[PDB]
């Protein structure tokens, strides 16, 4: 079922919870 | 067929404009 | 043309070329 | 005859494994 459409997409939403943290620099280091 | 292609896309212009606030750091430098 | 799926991967490449400017995170330390 | 789809699942695994390299920058700090 296209399965190769979904594949690149699940990673997509994967980096999303991780940018949370990164995000961390600009919070701290006004 | 779920819009499989669009959905995840849809989240795209998110990181793309998150992207940019990064940056903000490297300013100060420090 | 399906040109959601052509269009959305655009983006994909350009956060590469942008990712470099990152190394700049660490380059400053010790 | 482009796969685009399966294009861009190919390339996120890079991005993975550079996307750690950020964390020590916020770690030391908090
Ligand atoms: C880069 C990402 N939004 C995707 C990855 C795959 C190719 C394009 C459509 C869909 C599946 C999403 C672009």
């Amino acid at each position: 079922s296209d399965p190769l459409v979904v594949a690149a997409s699940i990673i997509g939403i994967l980096h999303f919870i991780a940018w949370t943290i990164g995000h961390l620099n600009q919070i701290k280091r006004g």
